[PDB]
């Protein structure tokens, strides 16, 4: 059979492992099929994958990803003869209609960077009481984040909550949701993400949109304007300024070259 | 204090035992262990083991033999041989193996897919142990001692129960490592459980060529089974006993290659 050779760049945006495929039809029909192949452990590993063209980033499912957009912005600095310490890069991403002005700065090594990006605004902020648990609820365009504060609630297993949430959205149509298990003693967060297609949960290494939900929620409930939220395999800082949300974090270009898959 | 190191990498999938081979590097660098450690992280290029190439030699990150890695190296040689058609034998060497390794590489469906057969080290001991209520066929080797367990031929048990029982065996025996081949005769399946004193914990590998070898030896005595294809958690390897010599066959796919950037 035919082996298809693609141009790849592997990047670690604060643990949210991203692969970017270059010189590829960003609107190819088979993108979702080869994307899951690119991500398996039996191939190059990845938590997400995108297909770049000029200054656009076409995610595998037309979704917007703050972490992926920051990886793409750090890649343009990596490849820019003129980049010194700081430089703003304008890009576009599927799922966001506005041009994104990403502030990229050097973070030590030439492959290491720090990328800040403007994050979408929330559509609603509710504080909900489900059964005998308090939860935070932040509704975005596409995904609904839930904030479960470990300390502020009684002892329980995560699994009980993932099920309880799933019960809350029983009579509510959604494409995906997220539970941000938040530990106040540490200012840490374990991001959870269910989606309809996968039909199963996924504990991520870091979740940019989830950190904004966390951020919006700590702003309204505790008057916290910006903070650094440590996550399973990385960290992200949320910044609220002039009523605008921004997520900053580290980024690192891992590897670059060719990837051989079937056709 | 900021410096990027640029290495040539090849990512291969020898029956689920993800391998990264580094090319054109000093295979006797002091920093090899630390470089292998960072390259293996999930937050980096992912890998279960790292090798370092020099001509026809493969230098594993610690100086130890790996049948899967060697199979991956040979498959790479075939990948880069413009004259490889459908089958070709390749002569290579591997750290921790005093004898040259003639590897039989064959096409497996495409230019990146290969079937590679390799000769494996012979066992140093073969014996049937009987702990508490269960029996288990120890097949020792220079490095690791594998503990076969036939589940169809044993009473109802828990995997963890056995693991503990075996770990208590090894108390009075100095062991740098040990493994447990959970073998199911009905489906010819095998769950390779491994343990290391340094790690202090176990892992169920996607494949173990040396464990399939141990299984094969015990099956040749306990059944007179000379060869069989053993399905594993994320891959399959076939064992072939021939002229009292152990071979391991299996698939190897070339995943990717290019450059990797590591700070120093």
């Amino acid at each position: 059979r035919k082996v298809q050779v693609l141009d790849f760049i592997k990047i670690n945006p604060a643990g949210n492992i991203t692969i970017l495929i270059d010189n590829f039809d960003i609107y190819d029909k088979n993108i979702p099929k080869l994307s899951e192949e690119i991500m398996k452990e039996t191939n190059l590993y990845a938590e997400q994958v995108g297909f770049i063209k000029d200054s656009h980033l076409q995610m595998m499912g037309g979704e917007f990803s703050g972490n992926a957009s920051r990886a793409f912005a750090s890649l343009l600095a990596f490849r820019d003869k003129d980049f010194s310490k700081q430089k703003n890069y304008n890009i576009t991403c599927s799922g966001e209609s506005k041009v994104l002005d990403v502030d990229v700065r050097n973070d030590g090594a030439k492959n290491k960077f720090l990328a800040k990006i403007k994050m979408p605004k929330f559509l609603s902020l509710e504080e909900i009481n489900v059964d005998e648990y308090k939860l935070g609820l932040v509704r975005f365009s596409g995904i609904n984040h839930f904030i479960f504060n470990i300390k502020e609630n009684k002892e329980t297993s995560f699994e009980n909550i993932i099920d309880l949430v799933k019960k809350y959205l029983s009579n509510e149509e959604y494409s995906a949701f997220g539970i941000m298990f938040f530990d106040s003693d540490n200012l840490s967060m374990k991001p959870y993400v269910y989606v309809k297609e996968v039909g199963s949960g996924v504990y991520e290494n870091s979740c940019a949109s989830g950190t904004t939900a966390l951020g919006y929620y700590l702003k309204k409930c505790k008057n916290l304007d910006r903070a650094k939220i440590v996550q399973p395999n990385g960290w992200l800082e949320y910044i609220i300024e002039n009523d605008e949300m921004y997520i900053d974090g580290p980024v690192e270009i891992i590897a670059e070259g060719k990837i051989y898959i079937g056709k």
